[PDB]
């Protein structure tokens, strides 16, 4: 079949920042030792796969972005032994190699052989991918922006053969993320107060798990009202809009919650948004946890006293959940109707369209649109 | 004899910035309902009360300064019901008033009644204090550096008559912080690796609380080599000095850890070394608690991907205990053995001669020096 062959296919590739995406023919080369090739079936659009168009996230150019997605395998390389020709399965933008310290550690889970920004290839340093003749980079290990992608077998994790691909890649990331940054990073208590700042699928994703944890009170907080109606069908009491006052929101927050708040999210990537979201948790038990992406090379200002209170501060990625073990959890508590996630898409487009999914996203339309190969 | 009526006695008073104390006569007026009118029997010179002398805290003049204290109750106000005359006492400097949000919260230790640096005054806004025709402000509720003080009932706890005085007024400061934010703000594991930065009284109590949880690595940091043997002493396995390596402290931390700390403690006061004890860290799931005071009025500059990574940046006050509950128990530990004070007293001075502890402390010769009434 296409087994040990090089497949030729439709990809998107990222030649050159604040350019639409090239939807072209691409070779994807079979998979190596613990390698494995998977056919997409599904992809959705992340704010972090446009903070590589935006130069918000630097990563090496060109390349084949794209890591929140399903697929079914395709076929495996050498020494593969967790998934299996058929299988469906999600990709995990950070692996779970399960030897290092950082696996082995009860709370951490940024594995150590992670490939970030500056390191767009296979772990064995090299490419499975050219255009024009040209080697294009991966992206986390993940380059789910293909109709085919080759991924390193520490970052694959087989799913349940029933499940819906075009809702389950959502597991690959915006659901994961803000799911377990509410129930496992912060470790949102029954009858408390939380806010959550930015209403797109990520924060959403945090409103679902500040619900299922029992907060009695979670307060959206965006600049785009057309944001709001959902966030309060997924469990918002309230939402604010910063533009709306004349006070700055921390400000806000800390008049309404009678004190500050017991836990606050940021979920947007700005600097100023993470010093607010910190200031309006409760000065002397409060945590916050941040969650968007910052911009590149910016640092931010605080007043350290904030802190000195007793004010918590943590970052995590992926909802701090271990991958591997993870995402298969997820699924099967997906179908068994454990959480929904049908409300956070809005838009379903072929993948050929992947450019007008980015351009809905980025107008503010959308909160998570997917892709079907 | 004295109760109901003023006391004229001695109090070393700062009448401005950057100058010595000076020992003048003043009037203590009797307590008002809620108060509790103390003899001073020892104080301790704590590096935030030199604080208020150099500027780095910024508190209305004139005061009466100390915190870190113990002595015999003299007189009470109307409605005191935890303390008698001759009870031995701590004054503290962060109160538990039972009733607010953060006094009835699990983890939360400084109660919304709590005196901070601009309210130089007792719990009605007033002063006990009289010198020259003037009122003087007080400190942090508790102004110990006097004969005689006047605090709020929620701001003394009642400790074992048979105490040590001239020992336990380190339980009203540096001890309890610095053991309580290794045992209850950052929760040190067994076996872990911790970096301790400053190693002044507060740092010492760190590593007594890191040693007590069982850590298997406590690494003292201090540009003062003279403080080391000291370090070892109570429990420090290994000691580094900044200025002997060219590269920066957190660099250096991180390859001595492979790969970075379990636990980092800030515990001088300066923004460098606050964003460099939370670098050592270990990115995926490392600590970072900030004991130090920082400067006035000054932000500290980071890169927030080093929390995004995984670390827990926090401060504490006090160590996180609660404490007119803790004081007691802490006192009552010491009684039994559970833990040493002796280590952290070099110097002894009648209270006479607290100028010359306090130039003790800034030639970097001493760790404590304990005044005598
Ligand atoms: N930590 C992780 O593992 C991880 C995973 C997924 C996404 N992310 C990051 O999380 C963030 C959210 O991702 P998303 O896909 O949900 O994005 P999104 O673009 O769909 O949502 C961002 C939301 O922030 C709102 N917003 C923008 N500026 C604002 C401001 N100044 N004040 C208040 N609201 C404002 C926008 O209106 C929007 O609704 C991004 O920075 C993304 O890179 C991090
Ligand atoms: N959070 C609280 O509740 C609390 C309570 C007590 C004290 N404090 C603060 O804790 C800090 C320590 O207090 P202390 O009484 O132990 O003070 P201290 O002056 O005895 O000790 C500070 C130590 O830091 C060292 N130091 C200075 N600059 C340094 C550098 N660049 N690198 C490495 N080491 C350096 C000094 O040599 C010294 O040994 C002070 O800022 C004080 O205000 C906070
Ligand atoms: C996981 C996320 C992209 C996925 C998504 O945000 O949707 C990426 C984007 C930026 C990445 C981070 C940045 O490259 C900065 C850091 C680089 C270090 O080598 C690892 C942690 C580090 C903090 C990275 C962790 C993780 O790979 C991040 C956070
Ligand atoms: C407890 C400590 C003084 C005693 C000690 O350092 O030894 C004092 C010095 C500076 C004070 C801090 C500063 O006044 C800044 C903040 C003021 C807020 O109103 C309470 C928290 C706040 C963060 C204060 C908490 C506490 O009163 C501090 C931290
Ligand atoms: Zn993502
Ligand atoms: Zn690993
Ligand atoms: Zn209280
Ligand atoms: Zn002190």
């Amino acid at each position: 079949s296409t087994a040990g062959k090089v497949i030729k296919c439709k990809a998107a590739v990222l030649w050159e920042q604040k350019k639409p995406f090239s939807i072209e023919e691409v070779e994807v080369a079979p998979p190596k030792a613990h390698e494995v090739r998977i056919k997409m079936v599904a992809a959705g659009i992340c704010r972090s796969d446009d903070h590589v168009v935006s130069g918000t996230l630097v990563a090496p150019l060109p390349v084949i972005a794209g890591h929140e997605a399903a697929g079914i395998v395709e076929s495996i390389g050498e020494g593969v032994t967790t998934v299996r020709p058929g299988d469906k399965v999600i990709p995990l933008f950070i692996p779970q190699c399960g030897k290092c310290s950082v696996c082995k550690h009860p709370e951490g889970n940024l594995c150590l052989k992670n490939l970030s920004m500056p390191r767009g290839t296979m772990q064995d340093g090299t490419s499975r991918f050219t255009c024009r003749g040209k080697p294009i980079h991966h992206f986390l290990g993940t380059s789910t922006f293909s109709q085919y992608t080759v991924v390193d077998e520490i970052s694959v994790a087989k799913i349940d053969a029933a499940s819906p691909l075009e809702k389950v890649c959502l597991v690959g990331c915006g659901f994961s993320t803000g799911y377990g940054s509410a129930v496992k990073v912060a470790k949102v208590t029954q009858g408390s107060t939380c806010a959550v700042f930015g209403l797109g699928g990520v924060g959403l994703s945090v409103i679902m798990g500040c619900k299922a944890a029992g907060a009695a009170r979670i307060i959206g907080v965006d600049i785009n009202k057309d944001k709001f109606a959902k966030a309060k069908e997924v469990g918002a009491t309230e939402c604010v809009n910063p533009q709306d006052y004349k006070k700055p929101i921390q400000e806000v927050l800390t008049e309404m919650s009678n004190g500050g708040v017991d836990f606050s999210f940021e979920v947007i990537g700005r600097l100023d948004t993470m010093v607010a979201a910190l200031s309006c948790c409760q000065e002397a038990y409060g945590v916050s946890v941040i969650v968007g992406v910052p911009p590149d090379s910016q640092n931010l200002s605080m007043n350290p006293m904030l802190l000195l209170s007793g004010r918590t501060w943590k970052g995590a990625i992926f909802g701090g959940f271990k991958s591997k073990d993870s995402v298969p959890k997820l699924v099967a508590d997906f179908m068994a109707k454990k959480f929904a996630l049908d409300p956070l898409i809005t838009h379903v487009l072929p993948f050929e369209k992947i450019n007008e999914g980015f351009d809905l996203l980025r107008s503010g339309k959308s909160i998570r649109t997917i892709l079907t190969f």
